[PDB]
């Protein structure tokens, strides 16, 4: 499966896509995360083998039945009874409310023994991805049970999250909330328990912002979120590949430079990707910008707060222009706006690829919490208001 032109122009170049930088084990929780891991799941090498080991874990039965990618064994769901709600969800897992936990647990446990782990008994995965859609029940739920699970030291290794924030409904952006509170606190004590070198149990969470994703859709059938759905998640696989299997002449972004900022920072990341097709320094400066601001990882992000770069520019052979001193200190400097480079760690790469354009990766990683949260704080009891007066205006008149 190929839901980018740059995956298409890699598969059909090159035959060598045999490995990636980081072996992701990917669990999609809730609806959005079902069919973020079964797009993952559907990657492959360049041999025929699977990329990611992927889950899908759900409330039903029912919910999970039209996944493509995802063998009906690695379907996990766990019944319900009752409301769908975060809290009766993490609640299940917890005899404090079902007898059943110990079980219920103790299966959870057994299926990540079985999917990503050998007949030897060593994991097969550097770190696992959980994906999920903020606002709903089984989804949301799964993020704060998974914060607690990391608390228990039950995951082999570190957990990176990609969240998606809800588009616009009052319980919805206050279950995404709890959550996105949950996490900064988390992240918190995880800054006052380990070093500023040393692996974090929390890699990183990852945002995305349902408003500004279908903004971006309208301007470049129109299934919005089937769209949404492939730009972040071929951007991620893309930057997985892409240090495994290309190097420079210059600078190579090797594949122990990304698991340094994916492990390390633990906080806030986000990436900006860029196509580029004119080869001059002020539509060079724009797609960077544009990217990282007006992209599909943009949630208004503290990039100040950022505590580590990444990036490359994936360019054409003869391309002497991304080399060259003002190319490279101007990306320096428009990078420069955001965080200015010579104050983080980090390294910026320019690989070669058999193609005729360019694409720009940005990463930031180590922020902290994006204003985006407050933001949604406002518009969600914006729209609180909006609809209980409605609801007293329509009583007013029957009356
Ligand atoms: N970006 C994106 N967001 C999605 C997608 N599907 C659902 N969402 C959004 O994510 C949030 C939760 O959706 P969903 O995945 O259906 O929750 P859920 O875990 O299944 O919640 P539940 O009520 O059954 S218990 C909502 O804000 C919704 O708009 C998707 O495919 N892409
Ligand atoms: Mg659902």
């Amino acid at each position: 499966v190929l839901n980018s032109n740059e995956l298409e122009h890699i598969h059909s170049t090159n035959h060598s896509v045999n490995d990636i930088s980081i072996r992701w084990g990917v669990i999609g929780a809730g609806q959005k995360g079902n069919k973020e891991a079964d797009l993952f799941a559907g990657y492959k090498f360049s041999n025929g083998t699977t990329c990611y080991p992927t889950l899908a874990v759900n409330f039903a039965e029912s919910d999970m039945m039209h996944l493509q990618n995802i063998i009906k064994e690695d379907r996990i769901h766990f019944d319900g009874l009752a409301a769908r709600t975060p809290s009766v969800v993490t609640d299940l897992f917890d005899p404090e409310t079902n007898p059943n936990a110990n079980g219920y647990l103790d299966k959870l446990a057994q299926e990540l023994g079985r999917k990503f782990t050998n007949e030897e008994g060593e994991v097969i995965v550097d770190q696992f991805l959980i994906c999920l859609g903020a606002g709903g029940g089984v989804g949301t739920g799964w993020g704060s049970l998974v914060l607690q699970l990391i608390r228990e030291q039950f995951f082999p290794c570190p957990v990176s999250m990609l969240i998606s924030l809800p588009s616009g409904d009052p319980d919805e952006i206050n279950n995404a909330l709890v959550l996105l509170s949950e996490i900064d606190e988390f992240m918190r004590e995880q800054d006052r328990l380990f070093g500023n070198s040393d692996i974090k149990p929390l890699a990183n969470v990852i945002v995305n912002d349902n408003t500004q994703m279908q903004r971006i859709i309208e301007s470049q059938y129109v299934n919005w979120k089937e769209v949404a759905n492939d730009n972040v998640v071929s951007t991620l696989h893309e930057i997985n590949i892409i240090p495994e299997n290309y190097g420079s002449d210059n600078v190579t972004y090797d594949p122990s430079d990304l698991i340094k900022l994916l492990s390390i920072p633990g906080r806030f990341l986000t990436i900006g990707k860029a196509r580029i097709a004119k080869f001059d320094l002020h539509s060079l400066e724009n797609s960077i910008k544009r990217s990282l601001d007006e992209g599909f990882f943009s949630a208004e992000h503290q990039f100040e707060t950022a505590t580590m770069y990444g990036g490359f520019v994936l360019r054409p052979s003869n391309a002497d222009f991304f080399k060259d001193v003002n190319t490279e200190n101007r990306i320096r400097n428009t990078l420069g706006e955001y965080k200015r480079l010579d104050e983080i760690a980090g390294k910026f790469g320019d690989p070669i690829w058999d193609n005729e354009y360019a694409v720009c990766y940005t990463i930031f990683a180590g922020m902290t919490m994006p204003k985006r949260y407050i933001s949604l704080a406002r518009e969600g009891k914006e729209l609180a208001e909006k609809q209980e007066q409605l609801r007293a205006e329509a009583q007013r008149k029957q009356d």
